[PDB]
């Protein structure tokens, strides 16, 4: 029923077939993968048990692959104490890595440290607990004016607002985690803290140097530099990860807000899938039920237009992860349900077209015959009231389309010429249970073209 | 260049192949055989002299057989002199046959003339030259008051305003110059004074009766009487004449330029070719140039959308049938230029589609495969910028579409595929000189259904 | 109840009292007085018996003053009789007015004739029959090559299409005749022979120079130079004659019809009157009733918008004035009766928000208040199903709005504020029979802004 | 500025003048009395220091008394201690209000208790944390299955979700309430726990007999009886107050958004002001900061269409007031700034054709005469790109506009005509500083009618 696609972050607490068995029917889509966590073992067992449950009951999911990414942390402290800082107080950090820690110094692991940040930035450290202004820079310190109160601990998150940080586009364990993921045959890659168009590229040619050209890199924009460049780094990946928690301690509060809304509307009209992500339901990791405001949140993503909804701890290691995974699904299908089509050169004048057809002859189903996957995500773009039963003879296609709003993909052994497509379309679309004898379906394909250009549409009755 | 086609009534000025050759080069697309005159011989002689232009050039020309029809006439007078007849004198109509007429009474060739006249009713004579008003009616004659001074000849054409004549459908020549017509293979008959739906199933079942099912009826629509049953008229016919010369002796005056707009309309709806008729540039008869109101008359029909305008007398026995066909197309090609489309079931919205997506594009052509001709009516209907090349193995219909608007008919071998299709079209679009490498061409077909339905749009890049 | 208005030529068959009377009844709106005929005395008393006609009926009606203009014309030739010329021959027109001319050569009243003449302008003899182009000029002598066979007669009008002539717009009995319309304060002038903006500035001043500054000029374009400099033409005048007899002979045929479309066009966003005239129904110069061309011709100048449709001989010297008014008027009701509503600066804002808002509540009238009429025609220009009540308390201004489609003028003896208008025009709706008791009416008017400007909209319930 | 209206609950922290000042230069605009807590001497001098602050400063703000409401609690437990519930437990709640509670019983406020439940309803305790199952009622006590673990404390709201609950529209508490509000003569008054049509006439029936018949009624729609009975309740009242907190108790979760978006859109088409409130800033009761979350919700309900934001403890009782009125303000002004006109009877045409010919002519300025401020919330129900002047005589209107969207009042002594509305108008709009010399600006009335209909739109040019 619902369209919007749910990806689920797997952990210690829903990572067994049983589990996973029951999360797909709860209206899971997508296994995430955060390797921020865990290692080789647990993840490669998580794809196992995933696709042993897929080929047992023919269920059909997708496996993204969520990079930990390269970032700024403190060290560590004397005696592994936290230290409580104070408003007003002067706090250095050091780019020398030997130090240890106390009330008025800490280390930061990020060499260039001294050399991006100037003397008025601000930093912020643990998730934006503390505050701090620089007030000077000289030689492998970095002296500051903490702003508020607070506890500092061990190996806490740094962010810099509105800096260029000069960090790589990824960690050394990145690039072995990529291997991995190409190792596995992973369906997405999702690369954390992407900049600029730059980092993109280099994520795609080190996959592409282990087989993985055909895996679809999805950018997580988590700072104003990765906003300022929005629109390179669209151009360059295959779809984005709408950080929100990550832009809310990096820019204006007030800005988020229009940023999420900004990015969908571009990734829309780019035939490219985003996700709405962190902060969506993470109540349910204590509690069966989420707020009212999470509920809210959740629903106004979808009605901005966002391919797929996010859960991080809630399905990981919370204690409710059923619970949070079906109560999505209920706030995906209440929400879909009264979404609109948008239907204000080729493959859109034709794509557009179809949809417009499909919606004026009363069509519950626009079946689209694609290799790579852009004749379905082309047709997506506009909102179509029917469901996208997409068929393809690429098995990375079929997973892949698994992500993208109200596409149901469906592996088939060929097609061999566009009046076959229609035959074959036409058996699978009452086989698929998604439309019935007499109902009109459009049927939207590429003929006599190169594979990434949809160019005919097609009307049938069952 | 020009969109709408050109009917040219062929007589002995115009006849021989010279000058059909010449008529075609100056923008001629069908031949109307009028049977009002002439012999079985001679227009079997003009069909096979076009026939043998078709030969000799490759081009493609229609041929339309045009019912002289039944009539109601005064017969003839004393000395075969003309009388003068004086506003407000008696004068008596008879239905004796046998009657030489004087300046009191003529006969007239119509028996049921005391039945169908009713006290009070108007007869006009001699295409409303005479009226005169029905005093009363009693055994053979119908008394009247003349309202007007006018001179009385021999065989004089007499119509009835909005009286319900029971003529047949068919006079009996009618019905011998319709098996001439299937004999001979005509692709159109007009059928004249059509009053009634039943009318044109007659004629149907005629041609049927004669191996002329395939032929197509225009009717003519010339009276009140047609007017009030047009609906249903259209339903049966295949297209319509608009007699405007007619009918402005039949209904009030200030109708008749609405009656020809609302006919037109109607006909562009039903996807049923329409032709406007009569005093179109008769001038031209004794002139070589057209005077300005015919000019205006002409192009205003052309907007109002008439797939084609018919010449009478200036093509066929006039001294001027070149310069008349010529002017006629210098009218055309201008008003064509600056028409837009209208682009306001299956069938329709695939067609309508095909048109607003070549728009769009910016496609000089919209290539069809027809059988019957019906997809190329159904694109024409929305008037397309691009030309519309109809593709067919159906000899009768490459005929037949010559007459409506902006379409090229090609005759090809059949294309058993929709693949085929479009692979043949594209070779044929560049064959055709309509369309030109790197050229956009929107390609419509039916595609696993029967011969009556359009249901697929594919567009290429030549 | 028609919204288009009748010009009618006043000659000796309908300019007394009682035929004007009729003729109002029958839906005469504006009386022309052709100054090509007559002398001061009669055209004189036609004025005094229409405004004893108007003072008697109360029924408004304007006067409009026609001037002749000058004219090139051709002058005597040997014997009383024709000479033929021929296609290929030279031919010779001599600025010597002594000389009576022959096959070979005529003279011409012009004799900037060989000044205003350039080797390769065609000249065009007795309405376009005989084309000539210049091949040389030398002394008193045009000489030229016939383009055409043609039997020359005496006294036949010669033009120069697009060629600039060193004549006046007004010779010195145009500027007596105007000068005599504005002692008598006639309404409107029609001014012949403008072929560019100078030559209505040279009206206008010469206007203004005898007390005639609130007399509307009415252009008339009628030749080639006058249409390629229409906008600066219409920009200077008040109103602009389609003369499409004219204008025919001076271009080619089949632009004269979108020649008058654009024109209308362009006067109506000008919001600037025009009138459609020549050959309207000129037949009824002979018969009772029009022909068919005649009345589809009129019935599209009124489907293009002309605010009004114009009578010359059939009203003046012809046998059925009475006739003709009244088959005129069923046209225009026939015709207005189908018409919508075009609801494509502040005034232009107000007066089409003004008439939007009264489609939109079903209001039967939109009442105007205004001085120089401007207020009613920019209402007008957007066809506004209702009736327009325009009040004025300038009494020229009540008469000029008589030619104004669907415009009611009514003299009142002063409006002193807003609110004073509204209580005002509610009552003379009620009053005029135009708009009843519960009927929504919408009110305009400017409010604290020159005479020129209208920004006010008010809606009231009678 | 902003246009959207903040409405800041004023208690203890914020009550003094200077801290009233402060928060009026913040953008606050309305104050709430919450008569949950607080005594009429407090209360009383909160209106009073507002009152002076606005007497002082020329700054304009309303007040609005928001009712404590009837309620259903528990009541007291054994020595007042809590006592734990658990999961599967019989639990009884008894009407009988002499009974002190144990973790097997407690007595409720609510003698309806066993009258209004059914067995199987759900019975959910202190905010939902405890649910419950009816299982049987029998005399004075419903008895229950516990659901969940939980603690339950002394006096707790009860929630009975799909339950008719047959309370008095007003508690005896409120009716004193609302005649000191009377007393006090507040702008408005936000009635608690609104459930059907008639309860919002007994609170206009109860404010008219004590003076306040001028006193607008906010209906708060806090559960699903009051969701069904929307439309009726709209219709009585004149604003809705969106409670979030307690809808997200009552319904289904993911319908809670929804009834929050539909009710917003009912109340612009309704032309009544609209407020959302509850669970907007709330971490700011002890953070400096609000959430990324709490941000977008409050932009989300802004762009939903909402009139006014709330602040409920985080300005009446929290640490950081000012900060989150700031913060309020800036999220308030950053979505008005990317909202557009919405454009799509005589009010309603002409107030829609003032803010569209505001639009088409750069008008940075709509004012509006108004007497009970219909005219004003006509205007602002196509959310204008203008701000929205008000002169009005009636101080209570000025006061109550204060919460409508974009709405400037502005007191005036008089205005005695169209045209002085006019003049004074375009002076006020200059003195102002909304407007400057040369802007357009549209001048909305209701001349020669009653208050209540606006029928008139005027532009001028300051």
């Amino acid at each position: 029923m619902k369209k919007t696609k749910i990806v689920c972050t797997i952990g210690p607490k829903t990572e067994s077939e049983e589990m996973l068995a029951k999360m797909l029917d709860a209206g899971m889509n997508v296994m995430r993968l955060n390797f921020s966590h865990g290692d080789y073992a647990e993840h490669g067992q998580r794809i196992q048990n995933l696709r042993n449950v897929m080929s047992k009951t023919g269920k059909t999911a997708a496996i993204l692959l969520d990079t930990k990414g390269p970032e700024i942390r403190t060290m560590k402290l004397e005696g592994g104490n936290d230290v409580s800082l104070k408003a007003g107080q002067t706090f250095t950090f050091t780019t020398d890595k030997s130090v240890i820690g106390n009330s008025e110094m800490v280390a930061v692991t990020y060499e260039g440290f001294t050399t991006d940040l100037s003397v008025g930035n601000t930093v912020l450290v643990d998730d934006g607990l503390i505050g701090m202004e620089v007030t000077a820079i000289e030689g492998n310190k970095v002296i500051c004016k903490v702003l508020n109160n607070g506890d500092l601990g061990e190996n806490k998150g740094v962010n810099l607002p509105g800096v260029s940080i000069a960090l790589p586009a990824l960690a050394e364990k990145d690039k072995q985690d990529l291997i991995f993921g190409c190792e596995q045959g992973v369906d997405f890659v999702a690369a954390s803290f992407i900049r600029k168009r730059s980092d993109v590229i280099e994520i795609r040619e080190h996959l592409k140097a282990h087989g993985g050209e055909n895996i679809h890199i999805i950018s997580k924009i988590e700072n104003q530099e990765g906003l300022n460049n929005f629109d390179e780094i669209l151009e360059a990946s295959d779809g984005i990860m709408v950080a929100r928690g990550d832009l809310g301690v990096e820019i204006p509060v007030e800005e988020v807000i229009f940023a999420q809304k900004m990015m969908i509307e571009k990734c829309i009209r780019a035939r490219k899938v985003v996700i709405t992500a962190t902060q969506m339901l993470d109540s349910m990791i204590k509690n069966p039920r989420p707020t009212r405001a999470e509920a809210g949140d959740v629903a106004n993503s979808i009605l901005d237009g966002t391919d797929a909804v996010m859960l991080s701890g809630e399905s990981a290691k919370g204690k409710y992860p059923l619970e949070a995974v079906s109560i999505m699904a209920t706030i995906c299908e209440r929400t879909d349900r009264v979404m609109n089509s948008r239907l204000e050169r080729i493959t859109e004048a034709v794509c557009r077209g179809a949809v417009e057809t499909a919606e004026k002859l009363d069509a519950p189903l626009i079946v689209v015959a694609t290799q790579g996957g852009k004749s379905a995500r082309a047709v997506r773009k506009y909102f179509p009231d029917a469901t996208i039963l997409a068929l393809t003879t690429n098995e990375k296609t079929a997973h892949q389309l698994v992500l993208s709003k109200g596409v149901v993909p469906q592996l088939v052994k060929e097609i061999t010429s566009t009046d076959d497509f229609y035959r074959l379309g036409k058996e699978l679309a009452l086989q698929s249970g998604l439309a019935h004898k007499g109902d009109v379906v459009v049927m939207v394909s590429g003929a006599l073209v190169p594979s990434g250009t949809t160019n005919t549409a097609s009307v049938h009755v069952l």
